[PDB]
């Protein structure tokens, strides 16, 4: 379910950012997903997901948090490289 939630969430978040140019909408999708990671995994599958992708997703969040302070779109570009790398691996 974590793999399903992130796969669908990253897709919708990317549509809001790249398609609609809507950063607010992007963050609304991603925030709850990062928040559930912070609370921690509750099952074996969530723990395995966290093992594979947790570090990269946390770094993606830190670049988004950097954007909240800088206003610099470049910081979102860094976030999206990490998010896309995670997205590709979940698809495989």
């Amino acid at each position: 379910l974590w793999h399903e939630m992130w796969h669908e969430g990253l897709e919708e978040a990317s549509r809001l950012y790249f398609g609609e140019r809507n950063v607010k909408g992007m963050f609304e999708v991603l925030e709850p997903l990062h928040a559930m990671m912070e609370r921690g995994p509750q099952t074996l599958k969530e723990t395995s997901f966290n093992q594979a992708y947790g570090r990269d997703l946390m770094e993606a969040q830190e670049w988004c948090r950097k954007y909240m302070k800088s206003g610099n779109v470049k910081d979102l570009t860094q976030a999206w490289d990490l998010y896309y790398h995670v997205f590709r691996r979940i698809s495989k």
